DNA sequence: AGGACCC
DNA sequence: TAGGGTCCT
DNA sequence: AGGACCC
DNA sequence: TAGGGTCCT
């Protein structure tokens, strides 16, 4: 039944990659732009207000002195992550990724594997490794503050690890489901650690100021709750379950009402390598809708090289198009088919399936998937 | 390189079955209903004029002393059907099933094996079991041949042993592929084998007088291929790649033209347990939209007995509906939701995720997937 | 194929 | 206003 | 969700 | 004109 379960989530991910391939860039308030985006900037940059996803523009009369490099090609980013990853694995093997920079594993088996070693005396020495949330006094007598301290532990054994090992730093947050571990690993930002007991959980969830901010809930949600006036957690939690049950389908209901309690039994599932691998190319009016092939042969050839690396072959092939007048605010178009078998034992052939796949169809973009 | 593969296709399978239920219908024109759709006849009715998929009405105005039991209820077709691939899975493990009455088995490492065991001097002594298609003459010299006899004679093995354990009857056919192999087993058609040698590839193809005819070409693909002059096996042999490829897509295209020449690399897959449990349940017009709730709990009830015994646990519950003027040939729909968790470890909860998933929304039927 | 959600 | 990624319908 | 194909 | 089933988009 009770789990420990840890969220790692690391500092301005992208930008420390940066720092530490330069360290000209450490100490100065730096920016990394995509485009006319500045995906995230280090801890130097958001004092002089630059925020996470902000236009150039915007970011730059903000803070005219900031650093930008570019951040397009994510190649690097993408190898930090499964270092990190795969050191975390290395503590226990199930650990599940969440986008390039965040990870969850189960500690459950570890810390009871760690109290069994203990012989009934140093049991009244636990002690906490970083913050408690909401500054809660812990109970040496109670089961539960001492797993989740065990898990504290853990929580600052990985991040030293991760620090020594791959020179990076991250949040943690310890607690007895995913969505509490995540939400409790943010409470203390730059390179922290907070574990959060149970007597404070419904503290932490309704510190929340809008649904939007639960894990879970999305941009169409959230549309949705407030067209019910359901605004806040508290809102949530006391609505209908019938009239929230026929209106968002049985799923999505019973499952973001139970979240809005602080109540989230999903299990942390093993990542492993991933489903698909993509690349993309942003270029707003560009796409003539034929010039641009070589576009397509560009991310082909990339792609290529990554697949191949791994081992595992791809059996399909997907293209994805956008095309532009005013705000379509989702509109994404896809062309799917099996790679043929005789080519999966190079480019040449990959390219022309990806024009016939552009034939039946602002931006372009390559997927492989179904991997074996 | 080079496969034996055997397709086994039993004779009239309801009706076999129902047959070995009671020893009285043998002997006598028996039909299999279903509603009013006589969906299989044994071998003395079809003498008489009965074809597979007549209307009771035909079918009893081409043969009024036909017998009709009812087949309905597919409990005793299923479990045959699987005590049949667990049968051939003790020859050679990858069995793939298609529907409930064929098997496909890989069976070249078996030959192989015996082709070792016998000494340089038998191997003159291989014959073959069963037909060979077209009365082609057969060349002990050629190693191609002789595997596939010896294909032949595990065919023979199977079938005898289908006999003995499970007092079934069947056809064979052996070929290079699962395509042909397929083709091959219907030439000699009550409870005979045929073996196909790679000479007769081509007379085999061009046996066929519809395109309609190749496993792999169904109701659709057929109608948009005569829309094009596309008739025979040749027409589709010698019409032009990239005009078939700019129309059907580049995937249902250079396979089915492949198809046209016999040539068919697909592997023969491991079935193994089912992706999917499902019942139905037709009745025309009488679904007066809730009435028909009862309905719902009926298929409910042995769907849970079925899914139960197999170990494993469906995850995904769906339900699906028709509904009714003129001839709306396609035009099923379907409401799909996880099961919660704690009902996964009974009826009656079921049962409402159900209806809500009826209100989302002639004929109902309730589908258990995603088994885990 | 496309939707919805996440970073 | 990027460039990725996951699983469900 | 629905399409297409198979028995 | 049944009652099932598989995998792809
Ligand atoms: N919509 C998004 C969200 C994030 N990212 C990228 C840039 C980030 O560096 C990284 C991790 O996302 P986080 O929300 O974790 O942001 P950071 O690690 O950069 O910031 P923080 O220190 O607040 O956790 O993924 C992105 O490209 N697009
Ligand atoms: N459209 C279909 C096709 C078949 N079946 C069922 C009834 C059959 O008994 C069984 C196997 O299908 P076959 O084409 O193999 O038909 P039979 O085994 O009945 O006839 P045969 O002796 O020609 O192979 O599946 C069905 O219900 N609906
Ligand atoms: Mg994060
Ligand atoms: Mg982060
Ligand atoms: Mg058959
Ligand atoms: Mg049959």
């Amino acid at each position: 039944s009770s789990r420990v379960i840890v969220h790692v989530d690391l500092d301005c991910f992208y930008a420390q990659v940066e720092m530490i391939s330069n360290p000209e860039l450490k100490d100065k308030p730096l920016g990394v732009q995509q485009k006319y985006l500045v995906v995230t900037c280090n801890y130097e940059a958001r004092k002089l207000g630059v925020k996470k996803l902000m236009n150039v523009r915007d970011a730059k009369e903000k803070c005219p002195q900031l650093v930008l490099v570019n951040g397009e090609d994510l190649t690097r980013y993408r190898e930090m992550s499964y270092k990190v990853t795969e050191l975390l694995e290395e503590f226990s093997p199930v650990v599940e990724r969440l986008g390039f920079d965040e990870n969850f594993v189960d500690l459950t088996e570890m810390v009871e594997k760690r109290l069994q070693q203990l012989q009934s005396d140093e049991l009244s020495a636990v002690t906490v490794s970083g913050h408690v949330y909401n500054n809660q006094s812990i109970n040496l007598l109670d089961v539960l503050h001492i797993r989740l301290l065990v898990g504290s532990q853990i929580a600052a054994e990985m991040r030293e690890a991760m620090y020594n090992q791959l020179g990076l730093t991250g949040c943690a947050g310890v607690a007895s489901n995913k969505l509490l571990a995540k939400l409790v690993s943010g409470v203390f930002k730059p390179n922290q650690q907070t574990v959060l007991l149970p007597e404070s959980c419904q503290h932490l969830i309704h510190s929340l100021n809008h649904i939007k901010e639960i894990p879970g809930i999305g941009y169409k949600t959230a549309k949705c709750l407030e067209a019910l006036g359901i605004n806040s957690v508290r809102d949530l939690q006391t609505f209908s379950p019938k009239i929230l049950e026929k209106e968002l389908g049985i799923s999505v209901a019973q499952r973001i009402q139970k979240l809005s309690f602080g109540e989230d039994n999903s299990p942390v599932i093993l990542s492993g390598p991933p489903q698909s691998f993509s690349e993309e190319d942003s270029f707003k009016k560009c796409s003539s809708e034929v010039e641009a092939k070589n576009k397509i042969e560009e991310l082909l050839a990339s792609l290529l090289n990554r697949v191949c690396q791994d081992g595992r072959k791809p059996h399909t092939v997907r293209l994805i198009i956008r095309r532009y007048s005013s705000e379509k605010h989702y509109g994404r178009e896809s062309r799917q088919c099996p790679i043929p078998s005789h080519v999966i034992q190079v480019m040449t052939p990959m390219v022309d399936i990806l024009m016939k796949l552009f034939r039946n169809m602002t931006l372009l973009s390559v997927c492989f998937c179904n991997l074996k």
